[PDB]
């Protein structure tokens, strides 16, 4: 059976509190003069529960690259240049941490899973990554672009198949990396689905190593991947929409994803399964965790992870839920719980994104 | 062990035969004045070994968003909007042909796995299939983008696990469409990439159904996937480069990819498998690689028939290629008689090749026939 062996994150250095973005945002975009819209603005970061957001683009890159402060303006090869770069060395980071824990060479990686939805290219930036770090020629990559906040679910669905029907030396990188120079926007009056995003989305890498039969003198899972499953939720294709485009990605978050994604994996819980079994759910908003708590019936404590990441990170989209799971089983250790999902034995993780898609994964905690 | 259950085609109605293709790029994209970098691309065109490519970017579409025809000139908007359209289109058309040859319900699947370089969307071409073609909620859905052209064979890399892990009923539709919508540029002579795409880069979708423990009664498999393996070819990124702009994608296409290439995966078959005795499908880069497998494999001129003949019919299409010549190499085979699906033989390979350089090899067996 795959386990999880190693995870580790990574993000931009530069730290934005919420408090100062709706003052640094409409500043850096020349925008100052929609105070009724700032006003808004203000109320949407206000209810996020996301305290700072790691960020690339500093206003020195949007004073390098104007264009991108500049509604409608091209800026999509500036976009491009800078993602292309820059995804897969954060990728690097996040990644040579998980490769410390797991302890082992890199020559022992069979294959190479990298998400991102922020940048295209060909070569890809899974390439990019096994250059940069010098990978074999023998590692297997596969490359998922643009599949959202789903992504990071959706590896682990791959890697437990790559990982479970080639055996024992089968290793799997997986890297997720998000950078939302992709889909930054100044604001706008007709647009409002840029308020949303842009109070929320964020920067990040998570990297984390599957693979099953282990060598039990050096390797030790974290969580075992029972099953992975993906399902979409019919006639929703407008919950969620990414237009690339000359101006950069324009994103568009309808008012219901919260409740829809929401009503939806409380439903795959119960189709699949409350205070019992330990919870990742991606953080969409808050409005998706409230909803876990209120119709499951959860103590404060079973959302705490997906609250803190959502808190100290925001909404990184595809690595998300793999933070919330090195932030779970860091926990579980420090607080001496009994097992890497804070005591529990059984789990669940979602992802979900365009479509609308949900990804659930079945976990299972190792015993600390 | 998966394998594969069923595979069709599709591609545009409109055919641009290579003789008139010269005539025809220069006059829509107005440079017919350049009269040396004409001559140039004619003798590209006239060494293509391509007779017919299949197109979607015709004269009226150009017409309709006249940037495409004008270098430099921003268009990524417009070919965005045509390719997010219709590609999932142009795939749905290829696998209804795989189903119904397949012979089982459309609603049996439980993966797709959709693999295209032209145009990018939240939510995705795999998505957009999944709704025109309806298919449930419970098919589970893969999108590769951007893989170039061992997309195809990387699908089935992928398959093949998903399909044995899980087996039982587990059925994978793999769809693979370009359009060279995404990548057409119009001609320049500091920018000589441009012409080498412009004369080998069509249009096409490919489906193929995989499954393995399949019931011997409904479904019969048209070819085993014994093994898959991706290799990356070192100190060749340069090869095969797309860069993704706001005039559409810029190519680069190295001089020495076919020689790399040919050699690379001469040297995968020998590491990996009489090389006249087993049967070849190699993704038509060009003229260049199918005549070094030849050469340095001392294979007959049979041996590379299909690929030979995808190549002329349909040219580069990139991703479905490989699917299109395994088609038509088990299509031959039953129809001229032959013992095996693969040309009476009982080995076989795959390969599809791309950026990286990347090479996607798949060891594949033959079933009976006739
Ligand atoms: C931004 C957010 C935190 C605001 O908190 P909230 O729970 O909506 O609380 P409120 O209803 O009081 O705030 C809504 C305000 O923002 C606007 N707004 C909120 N969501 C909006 C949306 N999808 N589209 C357009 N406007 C929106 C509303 O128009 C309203 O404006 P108002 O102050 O004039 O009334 C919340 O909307 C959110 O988290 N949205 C993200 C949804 C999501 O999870 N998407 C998944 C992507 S991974
Ligand atoms: C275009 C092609 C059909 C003709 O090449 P050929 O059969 O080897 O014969 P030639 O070398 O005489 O090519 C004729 C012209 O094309 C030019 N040319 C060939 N490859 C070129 C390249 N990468 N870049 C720029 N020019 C090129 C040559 O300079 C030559 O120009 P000239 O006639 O004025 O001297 C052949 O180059 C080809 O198929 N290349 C495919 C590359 C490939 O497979 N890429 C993989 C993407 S899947």
């Amino acid at each position: 059976q795959a386990a999880v062996l190693a995870i580790a994150t990574a993000n931009p250095p530069n730290i934005f509190y919420q408090a100062d973005y709706p003052d640094f945002y409409f500043r850096v975009t020349k925008s100052e003069h929609m105070t009724q819209l700032k006003d808004k603005f203000k109320r949407m970061c206000e209810k996020s529960m996301i305290r700072k957001r790691h960020m690339y683009l500093t206003e020195d890159v949007i004073k390098e690259n104007p264009n991108i402060g500049i509604l409608n303006a091209p800026s999509f090869n500036a976009r491009q240049e800078i993602m292309v770069e820059e995804v897969p060395k954060l990728g690097k980071e996040a990644a040579l941490k998980a490769i410390k824990e797991w302890g082992q060479p890199l020559s022992k990686l069979t294959h190479l899973i990298f998400c991102t939805s922020s940048g295209v290219n060909m070569p890809s930036a899974d390439y990019h990554l096994a250059k940069i770090m010098g990978l074999p020629p023998y590692v297997q990559r596969t490359m998922i672009y643009q599949q959202g906040c789903f992504a990071g679910a959706t590896a682990l669905r791959l890697a437990k198949d790559i990982a479970e029907n080639n055996g024992g030396h089968t290793r799997i990188l997986i890297v997720c990396v998000e950078l939302m120079v992709v889909c930054f926007q100044a604001p706008s009056d007709t647009y409002l689905d840029l308020l949303v995003g842009n109070a929320i989305f964020s920067d990040g890498a998570a990297a984390a190593i599957v693979g099953a039969d282990l060598d039990t003198t050096t390797e030790r899972p974290i969580f075992n991947i029972v099953s992975a499953n993906q399902t979409t939720i019919p006639d929703s294709e407008d919950g969620i929409v990414g237009h690339i485009r000359e101006m950069g990605m324009k994103y568009y978050l309808s008012r219901t994803v919260p409740q829809v994604i929401g009503n939806n994996i409380v439903q795959c819980c119960r189709d699949t399964f409350w205070n019992s079994m330990f919870y990742i759910v991606h953080p969409g908003g808050p409005a998706v965790l409230r909803m876990m708590e209120e119709k499951l019936g959860l103590s404060k404590e079973r959302m705490r992870a997906s609250w803190h990441v959502l808190s100290e990170y925001g909404n990184m989209g595809g690595p998300s839920v793999l933070f919330i799971l090195d932030e779970m089983r860091n926990k579980s250790m420090e607080e001496g719980k009994s097992t890497t999902g804070e005591g529990l034995e059984w789990g669940v993780m979602f992802g979900f994104g365009p479509g609308l898609t949900v990804e659930t994964v079945v976990l299972r905690s190792v015993a600390i």
